[PDB]
């Protein structure tokens, strides 16, 4: 309805755009299973294709209806360990509180961090508490939203270092088949991207990003036309001539097959073109 | 409807935006005959210019004279034929310049002679247009114009490429039966010379129209339109330059309608 999303979910639309649907240099083998209401298991097979890195996962995630629990549970063939905790709705006026950790072997990583979200119909605020052992952190979150128009702040405060190492702004619009929105990140990261749906099945994309003093410039349009109810298909350019493509199709009523490429528009002869295969099944 | 326009006149609702409604440092003395009468005057070149325009109609039988008499005492004869060997076709010798072109449901042909050619096709509102430059002395292309868009009553969008090297854009907006928005988009490729840039057109009363620009230069473009008597529309305009607000040399203008 008309509930602010997150300051991290803000044009999200515009950026699935981009990111959903391709699969780059990766063999991705996914099994999902939902035994039960509340039970979700899911165990997914990478293969890498630069590094030739076989990368297996194991998720599992149980979400407890009645009392608004929902535990989330991750493995990887790295060690690299996460879990999650969310509890939703368990205090007046629609809050949530999660508890997030993530560890993995020899890289550094002992975080553990609890997320708390405050939602209303034109109010939506988020605070965020790092265990980072470099140094805590706390970040705030706060989103506006009125007759479509939306206002955002972002605020990451380092207790390590006493001070706040970033504050980001973002003011927005958007509608049901149209959506701008403006970042500026420490006055020097400038950001916008137009979300834009032509048709029935035609979402349009631009993205534009500079840093201060028209410099890092990188912009881009993708686009997700789909020419059968079962069946998905993607493309992207950007400035640096990479043309992405995708094409998503579903088989049978548990298989979906992902094909998709990454083309080098500056030297198309031996650019360090990628290939991508995607399966996932339904169980 | 279905016609499409030339090269020269695609994107042109969202040019309107920006060029009409401005007479900057320039008192334009306007008198509209049903032959055209304007007077201009510039503010800091102080030069009293004005040009007069004639014009024969004969609708029945499909021709028009045109002459033009500016100030500097150059003139041009002009003289266009027009549906007559084909339907569509036209022809124009105007000075002396030779054109012609060919006008149809979903083409728009034009070659100009003084060569010039240009080529539109359109359907359901998308639009392709290429335009090139063969100078005859040269022995080589000096123009390659390539555009292409997309047009619709209420949003009409546009994209430029010119020659390979500059790059550009434009965006026509209607959201009000009085209230329109363009904006402006133009860069050179390899480089970050970017001109960006915003206008509206609001209509108070069907008798006053206000018009505002501005540009990533700080260039702030103002016009007042009001027509406070039948056959006499007063137009009001004045740049402001935001780099220099004391003593920036800024224009403002007067442009009188009859
Ligand atoms: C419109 C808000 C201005 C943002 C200034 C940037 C300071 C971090
Ligand atoms: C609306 C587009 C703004 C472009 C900023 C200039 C990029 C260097
Ligand atoms: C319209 C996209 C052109 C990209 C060129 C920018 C780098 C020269
Ligand atoms: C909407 C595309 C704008 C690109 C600007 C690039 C300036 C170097
Ligand atoms: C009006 C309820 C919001 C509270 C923010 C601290
Ligand atoms: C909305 C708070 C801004 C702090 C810089
Ligand atoms: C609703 C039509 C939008 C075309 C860009």
């Amino acid at each position: 309805m008309a509930v602010p999303p997150t300051y991290a979910d803000l044009g999200k639309s515009a950026r699935d755009v981009f990111t959903k649907g391709y699969g780059f240099g990766l063999i991705k083998l996914d099994l999902k299973t939902k035994s039960e209401n509340g039970l979700e298991f899911t165990s997914s097979g990478s293969a890498n294709t630069e590094t030739t890195k076989v990368t297996g996962s194991l998720e599992t995630k149980y979400r407890w209806t009645e009392y608004g629990l929902t535990f989330t549970e991750k493995w990887n063939t790295d060690n690299t360990l996460g879990t999650e905790i969310t509890v939703e709705d368990q205090l007046a006026r629609g809050l949530k509180l999660t508890f997030d950790s993530s560890f993995s072997p020899n890289t550094g990583k002992k975080n553990a961090k609890i997320k708390t979200g405050y939602k209303r119909e034109h109010i939506n605020l988020g605070c965020d508490m790092d265990f980072d052992i470099a140094g805590p952190s706390i970040r705030g979150a706060l989103v506006l939203g009125y007759e479509g128009w939306l206002a955002g702040y972002q605020m990451n405060f380092e207790t390590a270092k006493s001070r706040v190492t970033q504050s980001n702004f973002a003011v927005g619009y958007k509608t049901d088949e149209f959506q701008l929105h403006t970042n500026v990140n420490d006055g020097t990261e400038f950001g916008g991207s137009i979300y834009q749906k032509v048709n029935k099945k035609l979402e349009t994309a631009v993205n534009l990003a500079w840093t201060a003093g028209n410099s890092n410039t990188r912009f881009g349009i993708a686009a997700k036309y789909q020419i059968d109810p079962d069946a998905c298909f993607s493309a992207k350019v950007n400035n640096s001539s990479l043309i992405g493509l995708g094409y998503t199709q579903t088989l049978k009523p548990g298989i979906k097959l992902t094909l998709s490429a990454l083309l080098d528009g500056k030297n198309v002869n031996a650019g360090g073109h990628k290939l991508g295969l995607g399966l996932e099944f339904q169980a």
